[PDB]
């Protein structure tokens, strides 16, 4: 049985299996078993690069978003979120007052990579990442792998927006 705040890796999120079994294998060993510390979902992407988490998004993970000149006597939002047993954060990150403005036009762009911005170039605005070739996908490759240097087993992450 997994400890409280722990579940078998790969368990369903709706019912995180806290109990598993091991068996005397034919080679004289036992079946492998583990209980990961659970992992709540990451905070919303709009706060990327702004919150620091104690141990990632695990159970009872304390993620604090950095804000300035936001007094606690006003009682607006919460800057700290803690992951719970069920797989949820006890609090929610709130947008502070010191986040406003527009964004620069993406002049630096690849020949195939186009950015369509019906929402202008505001801060927090979503710009769709499209390609001139209809069968081309806008992705980020790891810094150690270039466009030609993609291994057959590598699966680059898809970037549908910026």
């Amino acid at each position: 049985k997994c400890k409280p705040g722990y579940h078998v890796p790969g368990s369903s999120r709706k019912s995180k299996k806290r109990a598993f079994k091991t068996q005397c294998t034919q080679d004289g060993s036992w079946q492998e078993g583990a209980c990961v510390p659970v992992t709540c979902d990451p905070p919303p992407p709009k706060f990327h690069g702004l919150y620091q988490c104690t141990n990632g998004f695990q159970f009872n993970s304390e993620c604090r978003i950095k804000c300035e000149d936001s007094d606690a006597s006003q009682g607006l939002g919460s800057n700290v979120i803690h992951c719970r047993k069920d797989g949820t954060w006890n609090g929610s990150f709130h947008v502070c007052q010191e986040m406003q403005g527009q964004c620069s036009v993406p002049n630096e762009l690849n020949s195939n990579l186009k950015l369509q911005c019906p929402d202008g170039y505001a801060i927090g605005s979503e710009c769709a990442t499209s390609c001139l070739d209809h069968n081309s996908e806008s992705i980020i490759l790891p810094m150690n792998v270039t466009v030609r240097d993609i291994p057959h087993w590598l699966n680059p992450t898809r970037v549908e927006r910026v």
